[PDB]
């Protein structure tokens, strides 16, 4: 039944405004520029040195540490809304734990495109605005961390999803049968039929003009994966370069592989 | 309406039939039974033998080579029979043959495949896939990751007039660096995908979502694809024939 299916929907695109304080919806508006929700912008290393005075050991590091705990804060939020999937919770422990290790960082920036212009990243729930400009200033090897996201967020973001239509995808994501080391691919394999099913729904009932975007946005999983793949070679080499830099045990366990 | 979906379902079918010299529903019945069994290569005296009826892992991994590049033909004639795509800028044609023929390659590679082996030289023989894991670094785990691949893809059960969508939708990749013009290929693309997912609901209507597992697929594949050029830098660290093979 469809009917079957929006009630799904329905429950997804719930949890998802209750497990994520930045939606979407609010960052567009901040980012569009919908008076009270202007952002202050960091361009610059002294603008960079005011954002502390209103906004929320060195600059590139105190930077790239700043993502990682905020990183560590979207898989605690990812977390929670991983749980309200239904059917997640029942399956073995260990898959659990194995989806959510996988899952977490493609969504993340998924997610993170939301926050995204092709000229800028929202930071500190939106308090504040990092232009991408100076991301890519940053000196080595820090310089191009963010850029391979900037450049997904401007060719995803260009399917124009609403909060509505990711949280039935970011779902898809997490439960995944084809995760390495899984335990019970079948019982996760049925879950995902029915996201996808759901989700087949609400972009055809979402966005009619928009042909083949369930398919269209499918194949974005392979940009995700790639993204995610760069990522950790990047992060083998800052650990050699900076033995100095401390690594978050929640992130140093996902990166386990 | 859909009985153009159905043309270009059938019209491609057609065209790979015709490309494609040994078909899934011919390497199928040879992997499992039915006329002359194909010479089993499983030992080193197996591959001496096996040159007689049709330097080690290096003379294996060049007759790869050399059945890819032979590949690579069948697919562009293949992709000439795609509507709209010869029509298309011709560096953009180029473009998207350079990029997807990789994928397509491990995609019929799979249609050879079962979890105990791969058919080689026109199904004439069976290279076991003990075999090629036994091979010296880093030749062994070379193989490794296709067959896994194709177990899982296998999984799905398609048939050669699903590949033969499926086939031309990897082809035309709107992402492929370096296009020139994106609209037009997206747009015959487009054409394709909804061609194909009509194709799985009538070929395959108990199958739930098949359409969209098999869309999943295309990961793995770049993974596997990635992979592969991973593995070919690291062998180029170990006359004429470079320019053929490059
Ligand atoms: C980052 C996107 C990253 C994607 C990744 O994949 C990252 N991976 C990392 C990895 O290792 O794999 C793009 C930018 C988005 C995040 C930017 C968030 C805002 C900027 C950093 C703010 N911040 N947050 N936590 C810390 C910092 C920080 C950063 C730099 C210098 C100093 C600090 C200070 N700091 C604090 O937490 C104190 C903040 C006081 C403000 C009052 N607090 C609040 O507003 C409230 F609401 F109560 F939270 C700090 C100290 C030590 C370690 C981290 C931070």
């Amino acid at each position: 039944e469809s009917a079957d299916l929006r009630a799904l929907a329905k429950h997804l695109y719930d949890s998802y405004i209750k497990s994520f304080p930045l939606t979407k919806a609010k960052a567009r508006a901040i980012l569009t520029g919908k008076t009270d929700k202007s952002p202050f912008v960091i361009y610059d290393m002294n603008s960079l040195m005011m954002g502390e005075d209103k906004i929320k050991k060195e600059v590139a590091i105190r930077i790239f540490q700043g993502c990682q705990f905020r990183s560590v804060e979207a898989v605690q939020e990812i977390t929670e809304y991983a749980k309200s999937i239904p059917g997640f919770v029942n399956l073995d422990l260990n898959d659990q734990v194995t989806l959510l290790k996988y899952g977490v960082h493609e969504i993340i920036y998924t997610m993170l495109a939301s926050l995204m212009n092709k000229d800028g990243v929202l930071i500190s729930e939106g308090q504040g605005f990092m232009t991408r400009e100076f991301l890519k200033s940053l000196r080595k090897p820090f310089g191009d961390f963010m850029e391979p996201k900037f450049e997904f967020a401007v060719k995803f973001n260009a399917l124009e999803l609403d909060d509505s239509d990711l949280a039935i995808f970011i779902a898809v994501i997490i439960l995944s049968g084809d995760r390495p080391g899984l335990l019970n691919v079948k019982p996760i394999e049925d879950i995902q039929d029915n996201l996808l099913q759901a989700l087949e729904l609400q972009l055809k009932l979402n966005h009619p003009e928009s042909s083949q975007l369930f398919a269209k946005l499918l194949q974005k999983m392979t940009d995700l994966r790639q993204i995610v793949t760069e990522h950790v070679q990047l992060l083998q080499v800052i650990k050699k370069t900076e033995t100095d830099m401390s690594l978050h045990p929640l992130l140093q366990e996902i990166y386990k592989d």
